[PDB]
């Protein structure tokens, strides 16, 4: 059930199929919640998104305190935020040496069946 560094396990490629690759390393990754201000919600905002505040450097903002972010259009918009959520992440390594940091569900153990 758990996935450690050093494994092998297979995972999808960025040219989208499944290949073997082994686990560099454990990351966490910090995404921000937050109400933009026409009541649309984004779950998964990073912390240097957020334009108002250093949250890089002083962490996040308050629960609903108002914020700007920089969207992914390049685009900044008023918002409020809701909350961090910091998620487990692995960090993979395929043949050609390539990279992608992915969620626990995207990773396969070699026993087990690709669906």
């Amino acid at each position: 059930q758990s996935i450690t560094a050093g494994q092998k396990v297979i995972s999808k490629h960025k040219n989208g199929r499944f290949y073997q690759c082994e686990v560099v390393r454990l990351t966490t990754e910090t995404f921000y919640e937050v109400n933009f201000d026409d009541g649309s919600f984004s779950d998964n905002l990073y912390p240097e998104d957020i334009v108002s505040q250093d949250c890089l450097q002083f962490g996040p903002p308050a629960e609903g305190e108002v914020v700007q972010v920089r969207w992914t259009d390049g685009q900044v918009y008023g918002a409020k935020f809701v909350a961090s959520h910091p998620i487990q992440m692995y960090q993979v390594e395929f043949e050609d040496g390539s990279q992608l940091v992915v969620k626990r569900d995207d990773v396969y153990t070699l026993d087990e069946e690709l669906p």
